[PDB]
């Protein structure tokens, strides 16, 4: 009858919000133009040959506060002209050859990235890139998160050496909600990240998985981590094979109206955008009526059925969510579109949870639908 | 007042059509999806995990008879399951790391690919992939064209291992591939190399570059080759530096109505499609009404101006063309859309040439104005 949650607000440095996601590409242009059309994100900044960067090509797409950065190495034929200082062709080519299209870097704003970096390394973080001040403006540092993903710190006083790009595109995507990594072993990954960050544990209510969510003090930076359960097979085990180890599994994208967004995105799956996981049976939506009846009107339940949208509830609020098919060649990274309703006071982070209860709700309605 | 062409029809094996182009990618899925929307090409066939292929991902777009194959290597941890028998992980990753996104293979239908291959290698051709017969249906061979591009021979009796994709659908008028142009450091050697093993003849010409066009007996397979002229800097040199050697410069796509195609493609430039080269000044389109006004109505002139379409003439016919910006990160491969008008007798290949004349016409319209 009552679910109680604790939060020791034990961040070791001041953390603000997600800043950007950096994908490592083979060709940044075609990936950036695919994502731009498929998600309704505007071309906003660039650092390439047209701006003087002869080391790497990097395009920034934005949608409200969401920033997707796409970076590809040029031919080596030194690094002075590069704008992102942690970059080198060897690590890029290795990453791509080993994992294919995927997230290299999850970037969080912090108060002081040099502060954030030294506290992290003192508490166990494996450094990947030390603090660099770019043009006495922004400071950027990087530490290993899991596998080949880096956590990147960004602090201020898009980036120096980027040029801005001038009715544009917008399907309602407003911000990144959470970024989820797949690891072989929850326990050590958790003690390692929680060890250097001080992020606390967020709460709960076959799956093939064990999950735990790491959260900053205000629970606005959310980092869930999944482990495969051995012994139908775990998609997470499947992820680890095709991704050649740990790596980022999915990004959830918060929308201000998931119906508009889903309408826009489903218009474009067959003309260059993203395809979606097959939708629940009709029994799943008959059961919505009185499981969230008090939050969704009957017209919005008809809307979820037309769009294949999943709904979940926890102690605080309600979550509307839908999962995209893998973004590239391998069955590795995919995207989630979500809208959280409730928990207003501003809206609190994790309002509605992460959809864990939809495993049963999907299985229940699939076995209901046969009979 | 008269231009005379010769054609020794000296092909050494029977050649039919441009069959497909194969791009080698980092990620086949995004490139193919981008090309699909920008060009109006249907997802036609595929060979990948969902088909059992654990070696490479390969997607086929088609528009009319034009076929674009996009191929990328999967992880080697997971080669009999591959459907393209010339594929190996190492070569692909070296290619992409050396050249970026680009064309790996120009494929032509030949009567018999093992015959075509054996005659080529005796007459100088460097082999890359020996004849392989697939499921007793199609034979496949590759010799070296220039740089890391191979000329690929296909003969029959899309490919075994490909599953068809069901699709309302996408179509902007692209109907076939017209020519495919390589950039090399030294025209002469490459010409004698390629012409030596094909028997292809020189199709004749009615700056920054020297070019010659090798054609098949019926001149339906057309392969121009560019050389940089040294000492404004040669865009062919710029190509050679950024692609790290010889490689394919552009593919010209024949459209059955370039006006239709361009309205479709320019609408999509800012929403994922392709952008175009800056268009000529207005004097270019004023000097058109007295240069091609016997072929295009005044309303078609106004249509070329609205779309930045270039027009040239030659002895037999008239060519409508326009060029795209570079397709990937590097300023290397780009696309051209063309429509040939004239030369009916079916239409003869190369009716109108290749746009040699527009260098002069673009300069002089710019000195005017
Ligand atoms: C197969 S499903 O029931 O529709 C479902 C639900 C939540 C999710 C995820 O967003 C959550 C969550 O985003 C964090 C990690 C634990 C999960 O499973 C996923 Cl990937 C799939
Ligand atoms: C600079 S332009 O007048 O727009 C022009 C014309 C022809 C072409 C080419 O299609 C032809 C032709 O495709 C190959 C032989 C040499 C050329 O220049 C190009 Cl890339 C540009
Ligand atoms: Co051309």
């Amino acid at each position: 009858s009552k679910f109680v949650r604790k939060n020791p607000k034990s961040d070791k440095f001041k953390v603000k919000r997600f800043h950007h996601i950096e994908f490592w590409c083979g060709d940044a242009t075609n990936v950036a133009r695919r994502f731009s059309w498929g998600l309704g994100m505007r071309f906003s900044a660039k650092s390439d040959l047209s701006t003087g960067n002869m080391v790497h090509a990097s395009y920034l797409l934005t949608s409200g506060d969401l920033r997707f950065l796409f970076t590809a190495p040029y031919s080596p034929s030194p690094t002075t002209t590069a704008s992102i200082p942690s970059f080198d062709h060897g690590s890029c080519r290795s990453f791509f050859s080993s994992h294919g299209l995927g997230v290299r870097a999850v970037a969080i704003e912090v108060e002081d990235a040099e502060s954030a970096f030294s506290i992290s390394v003192a508490n166990g973080a494996i450094p990947s890139s030390p603090p660099i001040v770019l043009n006495e403006a922004v400071t950027i540092a990087e530490v290993k998160l899991y596998g080949d993903v880096v956590l990147r710190y960004v602090s201020y006083k898009f980036l120096p050496g980027f040029e801005r790009v001038e009715f544009p595109l917008d399907y309602g995507i407003r911000r990144l909600d959470h970024a989820v990594g797949n690891v072989p072993e929850l326990g050590p990954a958790l003690t390692y990240v929680a060890g250097f960050t001080g992020f606390h544990q967020f709460a709960e209510f076959e799956s093939g998985l064990n999950s735990a969510v790491l959260a900053s003090n205000d629970e606005m930076v959310l980092l869930p981590i999944n482990e495969p359960v051995h012994g139908r097979k775990s998609q997470i085990q499947t992820y680890l094979e095709h991704n050649e180890g740990a790596g980022l599994q999915h990004l959830a994208l918060m929308s201000e109206d998931i119906f508009r967004t889903l309408r826009e995105m489903r218009k474009r799956s067959s003309i260059g955008g993203f395809d979606f996981m097959p939708s629940p049976p009709p029994t799943y939506y008959q059961n919505l009526k009185k499981r969230v009846g008090d939050v969704l009107s009957d017209d919005q339940i008809k809307e979820c059925e037309e769009l294949g949208i999943l709904v979940d509830r926890d102690d605080q609020g309600t979550l509307l969510q839908i999962f995209t098919k893998p973004l590239g060649d391998r069955p590795t990274i995919f995207i989630e579109i979500i809208q959280r309703v409730g928990c207003m006071m501003y809206q609190s982070g994790g309002c509605g949870g992460f959809g864990k209860g939809n495993f049963s709700e999907l299985f229940k309605s699939i076995e209901e639908y046969e009979k």
